[PDB]
């Protein structure tokens, strides 16, 4: 049929990869596009570039933020378009779940890096110009967003559970800032973007503070109800 | 009709902008796309970004080369596509002359900046990946290339004639390196690219060592003969 495109949004270690890997197993009509940055954070040219860029980012964010953000967003568009053109062609009710979106790339991450002075004004204006044009040159437009809403403290604890060495230094204050941006964008809907259609996109907010790995049936029921409304 | 796409290639100050501004005046069926970098080197957001990036490049090329090259190539694709979709719709024999191409961006300039250590391997691999994908995601494929072939010494003298303050320090050695790349790509056809069709694209080589501003009729005759073969 026509593939429904749903973005899964949320803070670092809210449980997006966990949730998407749950969903993919529940229907042959359901496919997922993992976030390139998540895959880099685990042989391919993108993975080699991504692992180098991430390591350089941790060392010197004010040098590498523009390069990282442009490659993360390119990598995501390529991966989303490949799934959209590759998969679900025999499906009766096709749904593609994106682990985050080109909108979180710009309005959460790249925006935060500009706000932290890791990009200068020229880098940030080049990035927005690049993004505005790269997304118009639509096929990836979202039918819905699922917001996995967790407290900064939950996400800090989940960084600890996941155990990536590079992340154990990330402080609660950073997660608080990303949390505020997600709340402004997806709960209050106060954050202005350059994609008018986003103000009209339905949003499902799921509280994921309680562990769901062995107990996700209520969350998935909410997803199936939300999907039926689209 | 179908618009013929012709790239004008050549070293710094070979006379490309001069030649393109001559051609545009000779036919209502002929239009030109000036190089964004050339326009930055003279109020628009691109011009402000471009003027900042160029100035930063002269100060610290090993910091800004990746950012510059990505924005120069994006800016060119946008400008070429805008002309291709905007212009020549009532023309009987439409021709769009590009001041350089996405191929000179990568195989002349970005390649030289990698060779000079102004981009590291990751920057250069990200750039080529970005380029390979950004050009496939064809509408800008060239029908022909016109190579304005000038000696490094001619180009050094023409930098002097043009008088841009920032360029008066550019040394003959740099122009010699760019000259060699153009000769390898467009005369010897030894330079390998990732665009198979380029090996088959017709090339017209014009010697522009002699001043042509008041005496260009033989050059244009060669252009009209070349166009009739396409
Ligand atoms: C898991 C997070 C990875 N991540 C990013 N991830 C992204 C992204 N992810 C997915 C899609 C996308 N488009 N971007 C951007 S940055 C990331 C974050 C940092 C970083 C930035 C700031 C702080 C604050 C520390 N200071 C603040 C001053 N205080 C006085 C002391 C404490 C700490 C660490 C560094 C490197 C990377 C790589
Ligand atoms: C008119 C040229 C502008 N240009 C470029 N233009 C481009 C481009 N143009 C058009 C499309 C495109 N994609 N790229 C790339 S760099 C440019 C060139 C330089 C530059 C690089 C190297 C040297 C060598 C000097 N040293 C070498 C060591 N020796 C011991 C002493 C002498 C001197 C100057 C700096 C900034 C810019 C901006
Ligand atoms: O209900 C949950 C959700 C996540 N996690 C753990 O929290 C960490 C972060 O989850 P994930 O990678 O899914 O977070 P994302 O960054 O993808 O949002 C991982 O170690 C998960 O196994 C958990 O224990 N219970
Ligand atoms: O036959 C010519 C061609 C060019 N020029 C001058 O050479 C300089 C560089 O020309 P242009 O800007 O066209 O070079 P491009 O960088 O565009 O190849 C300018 O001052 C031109 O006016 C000239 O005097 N005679
Ligand atoms: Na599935
Ligand atoms: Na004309």
């Amino acid at each position: 049929t026509r593939i429904k495109k749903i973005s899964i949004e949320g803070n670092i270690a809210a449980g997006k990869s966990t949730f998407v890997n749950i969903l993919k197993q529940l229907s042959e009509d359901w496919e997922v596009v993992p976030e390139p940055v998540a895959r880099w954070s685990n042989l391919t040219m993108e993975q080699k570039n991504g692992g180098n860029v991430l390591q350089m980012m941790y060392e010197k964010p004010e040098r590498w933020s523009f390069t990282f953000q442009t490659y993360a967003c390119l990598s995501r568009i390529r991966a989303q378009l490949a799934s959209l053109n590759g998969k679900l062609k025999d499906a009766e009710k096709p749904v593609l779940f994106f682990e985050r979106s080109v909108y979180s790339d710009r309005y959460i991450f790249a925006s935060n890096l500009y706000e932290s002075e890791s990009m200068n004004e020229t880098e940030w204006t080049i990035y927005q110009d690049w993004h505005d044009w790269m997304n118009n040159q639509q096929s990836l437009e979202l039918d819905g967003i699922i917001y996995l809403q967790a407290t900064p403290e939950t996400c800090l604890h989940r960084i600890y559970l996941r155990g990536r060495n590079e992340e154990q230094g990330i402080p609660l204050e950073y997660l608080e800032k990303l949390h505020y941006k997600h709340e402004s964008w997806l709960l209050h809907r106060t954050l202005k973007t350059n994609f008018d259609y986003l103000q009209e996109v339905p949003i499902l907010t799921l509280d994921v503070n309680e562990d769901f790995k062995d107990k996700y049936e209520s969350l998935v029921e909410k997803v199936k109800e939300f999907l039926s409304t689209l």
